């Protein structure tokens, strides 16, 4: 179980690298083409924010690709890894985007975006780490450390930006509560599929785990990106509370 | 002078690391079990951007403490120097947001803190531009080059900040020169340790170099928090001037 | 065809990065010194964006002219290069920066900026990837990709920025002009001189190519602060549409 061996290098998993960035290019100019001329200033933002996401996906994906963007990690034991850590310099700026386009539906306050983009990005940097680590003592505590930040975001989530999205109309209300859902599950995927991974345990070969995160990645981008743009609550209405 | 080797790999700072480390966590939970119910919108935006620094500063102590923050490098001789790098990780997002409260209790328009960041982290980067030097020759010119940066940072911390703080109430303008003292004398020991640091001269070693930066870090991060949110000051009133 | 060795370390080139070094920093302090005593709250700000310019500029120049900001990049053919990465570090804020200013005199709502900056940084990433790139096939694909996103820059830079700057004063739509012309071509020197240079196929020496670069980054960052710092446009009148 692997894929293809696309570039003659040992790698088969660039089978799904290579579909993961064709997937995102597609997605990044799906969207491009679609909102290129909306007019709605609230859509257009909404747009804008979500076409950078399978954007920035694209490059990181390319880079993985080409094989740039995985780097040999050495562990305590001499035992070599192959790290993606490109995927955390995508998520870097992808999560608190998407978390921001919640943020924007439900109209919360800059303090809640704040304390979600600052929570988020210290997840995805403990979770580098944590990939980076040597010693598997280092790259569990990081894992726990990087899960306990992701905890603190679905909560707020769940309960703040939930609260909020529900004094606005029954449309807006619903699309939130689709995202958020697609969110919860589909994000908490990731810190499974890691410590079962090649980073952690590793009952899952880096060809399987490869094509879950195309999977995964591409449902969270392209798949949110499709239900948020086409959904009516972004075209107009500008709330305010909480 | 050193303190003790608590992961068996020749680093006997580890223990102030991991001291740090563990200072570090419980004030982001004091700070987060301490302002969970707050309603007040000004305070819990003191209370978001204050927690997150001992939040990040726990991570960078985290990883020097396992030896992931830290790295060899060889000096123009041969001479192997350990740099602990990744305090300007930390200090890239904690300074600016320590300096992001001073400006919200001053009040101040959103130039003056763009100004404040935008030179502050100047500051950070150049410094550890500075430590990751193999010449003395670049190393030193670096330092005064990061300190001009917080010179200016001083500065207008000093002038701009304070006499906009002079137009609030006297609750104000009082915690808010009792954070900006801790702030002037507490950040500047931090140039004077690095160069006569291990990074400069060295006259001190890193062990008792750890420890001040520990007891420096923590007091600049926890101790700043403490008297930050517990101040009657963050509770309402929204000035404008300067 | 080169300049000078500076360093006694076989660099020419540092001959054009000391005098880069020292031109920005000039321009640094020209600026600090011709606003320092700027009332004018529209015009500070545009002070304060336009210093921070050159004085980012100025650290990579340094770091370049002491060897820091460069790095060899061993070819699929074991061929080195002297990649000179800093150059994006610098471009990762300034360009951004740039922008900013741009959209300040044309007065672009928020999502406008956002999609500059975005797009923009995008550019510059994808450009430092194909810099390290060992491949030929993986340097010129990020070449056309970071191109493709200049493109877009380009495009909102001369439609939504120039028509939103028309609705403003004749003195203000005749600055806007004539530093998006300045940028317009100033800029698209820069993806010609890299595919030309030695990142690219290389028809041009390093030392013709670190000569460029200067003039062409002192010319976009101090001529065009200069002109920005110079006009009246920046003194006062605050518009809103577009
Ligand atoms: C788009 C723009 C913005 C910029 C683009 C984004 C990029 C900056 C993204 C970069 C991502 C990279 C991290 C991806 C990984 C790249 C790889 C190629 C490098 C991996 O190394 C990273 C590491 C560096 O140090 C080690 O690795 C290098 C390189 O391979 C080695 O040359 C070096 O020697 C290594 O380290 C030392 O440690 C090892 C191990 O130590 C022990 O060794 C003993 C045996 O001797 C035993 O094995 C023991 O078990 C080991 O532990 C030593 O063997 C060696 O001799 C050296 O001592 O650095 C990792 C990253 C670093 C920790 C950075 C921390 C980041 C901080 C926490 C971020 C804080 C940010 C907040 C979260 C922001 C929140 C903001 C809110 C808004 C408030
Ligand atoms: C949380 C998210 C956002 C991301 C997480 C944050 C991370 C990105 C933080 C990363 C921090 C790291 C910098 C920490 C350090 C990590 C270590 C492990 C790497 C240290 O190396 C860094 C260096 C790379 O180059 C050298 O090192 C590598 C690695 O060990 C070597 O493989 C490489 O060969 C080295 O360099 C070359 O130079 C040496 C020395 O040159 C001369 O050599 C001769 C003898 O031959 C003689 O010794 C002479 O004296 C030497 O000078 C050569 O020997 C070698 O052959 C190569 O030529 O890079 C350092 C960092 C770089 C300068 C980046 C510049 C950053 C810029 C200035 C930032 C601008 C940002 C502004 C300040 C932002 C302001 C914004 C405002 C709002 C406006
Ligand atoms: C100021 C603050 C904020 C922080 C300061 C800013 C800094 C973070 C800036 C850092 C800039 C640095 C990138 C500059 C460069 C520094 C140099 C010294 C490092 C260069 O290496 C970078 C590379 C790491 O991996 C390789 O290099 C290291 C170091 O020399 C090696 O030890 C490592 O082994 C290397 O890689 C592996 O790959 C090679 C090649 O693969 C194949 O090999 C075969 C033969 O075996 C054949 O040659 C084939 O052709 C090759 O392809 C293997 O040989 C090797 O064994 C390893 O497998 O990493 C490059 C950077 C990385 C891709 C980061 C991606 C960044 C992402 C895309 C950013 C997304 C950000 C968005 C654009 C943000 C938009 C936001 C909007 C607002 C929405
Ligand atoms: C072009 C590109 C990539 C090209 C890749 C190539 C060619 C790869 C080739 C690979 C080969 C040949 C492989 C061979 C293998 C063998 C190899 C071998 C072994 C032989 O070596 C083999 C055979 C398979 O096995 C990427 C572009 C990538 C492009 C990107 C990422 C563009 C991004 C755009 C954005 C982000 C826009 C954003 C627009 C916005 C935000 C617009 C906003 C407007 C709103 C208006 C406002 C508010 C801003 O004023 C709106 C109206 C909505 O548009
Ligand atoms: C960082 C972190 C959490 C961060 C949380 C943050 C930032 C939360 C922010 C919240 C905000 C902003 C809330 C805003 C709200 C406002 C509401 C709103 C406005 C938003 O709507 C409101 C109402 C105010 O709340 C956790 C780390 C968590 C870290 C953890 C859990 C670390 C574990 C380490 C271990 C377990 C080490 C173990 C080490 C060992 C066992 C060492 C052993 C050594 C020997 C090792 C050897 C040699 C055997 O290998 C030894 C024995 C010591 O020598
Ligand atoms: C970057 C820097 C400073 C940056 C400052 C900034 C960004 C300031 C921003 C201010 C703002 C925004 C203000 C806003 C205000 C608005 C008010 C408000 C709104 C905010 O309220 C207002 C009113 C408008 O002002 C300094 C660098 C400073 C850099 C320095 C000092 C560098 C030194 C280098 C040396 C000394 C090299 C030496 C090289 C040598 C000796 C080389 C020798 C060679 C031989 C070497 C060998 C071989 C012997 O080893 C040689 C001889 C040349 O070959
Ligand atoms: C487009 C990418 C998305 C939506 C990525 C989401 C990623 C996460 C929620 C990752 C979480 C992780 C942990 C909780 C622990 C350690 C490692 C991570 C980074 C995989
Ligand atoms: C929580 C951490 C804090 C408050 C750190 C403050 C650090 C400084 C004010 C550091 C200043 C430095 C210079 C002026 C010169 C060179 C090196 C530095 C980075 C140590
Ligand atoms: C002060 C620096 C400025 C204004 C730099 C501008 C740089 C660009 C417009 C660079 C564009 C590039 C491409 C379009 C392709 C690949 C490489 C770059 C980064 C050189």
């Amino acid at each position: 179980q692997a894929g293809f061996d696309l570039l003659n290098d040992g790698r088969p998993e660039t089978l799904w690298l290579g579909i993961g960035t064709l997937l995102m290019l597609i997605g990044t100019f799906y969207f491009i083409a679609r909102g290129w001329g909306v007019t709605d200033k609230e859509a257009r933002e909404y747009y804008a924010i979500t076409i950078l996401v399978p954007g920035i996906a694209s490059a990181a994906y390319l880079a993985m690709f080409f094989g740039i963007g995985v780097t040999e990690v050495e562990l305590a034991s001499g035992t070599v890894l192959d790290i993606y850590y490109a995927r955390y310099a995508d998520w870097l700026f992808t999560t608190p985007l998407l978390l921001l386009d919640l943020a924007l539906l439900a109209k919360v306050d800059r303090v809640t975006i704040g304390t979600l983009i600052g929570v988020d990005a210290l997840m995805i940097v403990t979770g580098l780490i944590g990939a980076l680590s040597k010693t598997p003592l280092a790259r569990y505590t990081w894992w726990l450390f990087s899960t306990i930040a992701f905890l603190f975001v679905l909560y707020y989530l769940l309960t703040s930006l939930r609260s909020a999205a529900a004094k606005r109309s029954e449309e807006v209300r619903s699309t939130f509560n689709t995202l958020t859902a697609l969110v919860a599950v589909l994000w908490t995927a990731y810190p499974i599929l890691w410590i079962v991974g090649t980073e952690g345990a590793g009952v899952v070969g880096l060809g399987i785990e490869t094509l879950a995160f195309m999977v995964l990645d591409v449902t969270a981008k392209v798949g949110f990106g499709f239900v948020l743009l086409r959904s009516r609550a972004i075209l107009g209405e500008t709330e305010a509370p909480e």
